[PDB]
């Protein structure tokens, strides 16, 4: 199985396409600047203690700064943050402090930004940075917590966003 | 410095997840089980990664064997995904005779009517408190046009248009 070829990248991002996501943004603030990004490479590593990653593409230098910070907050979205998830996924352009005007945020422990009603947010210190071909990999401890009881949770699958009744 | 771990499950109980049963075969032997915790981590080359369990001993045998699949539930599968988390009881051979497999690239059992099935050779596992992190490398594909995809979420199974 060593020697067998992988499958092509094209046709692995259309099965992936069947992989439904929950719509997170991701953020950071610091010392190398504020930034944003909507996200749905992560997943939750343990509850003990707490520990989850997130995927961070390479080719957008920028999340370099999610490193140099050394912090991060994932926001769970919900059925009102379909305009949040655009702006943060760069399909209407704007500054990324364009991008955090459209929303209010709060903190919670590490200065990252907090989504005030997101139905989850989970605010990381870094513990591991990876480098993974295209992307890097970064594992957080659970800092900083919240979570608020909305409807509707934000879903993409099948090149689309979904709106999912809890 | 962190969180409490049941304030932390009570929050990710809001984070919505595509439910997979992920399954391997070889000389280690023949296990699967649902899972939420796995995520693509390239597409150059193809790769995902998945999070198990030390608890659950034979989780040992993925490692063992070295390859795993993925299995995307669609639909019909709240039962499946039921067996195979455990909490219905049932052996290994008892979970599996509840749907038709196949096989791809690496002999991991390939769900049938699966909405994904990504068949993966181990290229690296770490070790994570509580759990192992193994990244895998994609080397057999199939995909069905399901209508619905299985999703956990809020402590329920739900079934999501595609
Ligand atoms: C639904 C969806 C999921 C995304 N998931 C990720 C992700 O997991 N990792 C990542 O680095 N970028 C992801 N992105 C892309 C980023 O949102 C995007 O690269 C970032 O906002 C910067 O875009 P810009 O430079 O055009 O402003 C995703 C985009 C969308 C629309």
């Amino acid at each position: 199985i060593s020697s067998v070829s992988t499958v092509e990248s094209k046709a692995y991002r259309d099965a992936m396409s069947h992989y439904a996501g929950a719509v997170q943004i991701v953020t950071t603030a610091g010392a190398a600047g504020r930034r944003g990004l909507t996200l749905t490479a992560a997943c939750s590593v343990s509850d003990n203690p707490p520990t989850i990653l997130i995927c961070l593409q390479k080719i957008h230098e920028e999340n370099r700064i999610f490193i140099e910070n050394g912090v991060f907050a994932i926001n769970t979205l919900a059925g009102p943050h379909q305009q949040l998830a655009d702006a943060f996924s760069g399909r209407i352009g704007l500054t990324q402090d364009e991008r955090f005007e459209l929303a209010a945020w709060e903190i919670l422990a590490t200065g990252a930004p907090v989504l005030k009603g997101a139905l989850a947010a989970f605010d990381c210190r870094v513990v591991s940075v990876q480098d993974h071909s295209t992307h890097h990999v970064l594992f957080g401890e659970v800092v900083g917590l919240s979570s608020h009881a909305e409807e509707e949770a934000l879903i993409y699958l099948n090149r689309r966003y979904h709106k999912l009744e809890l």
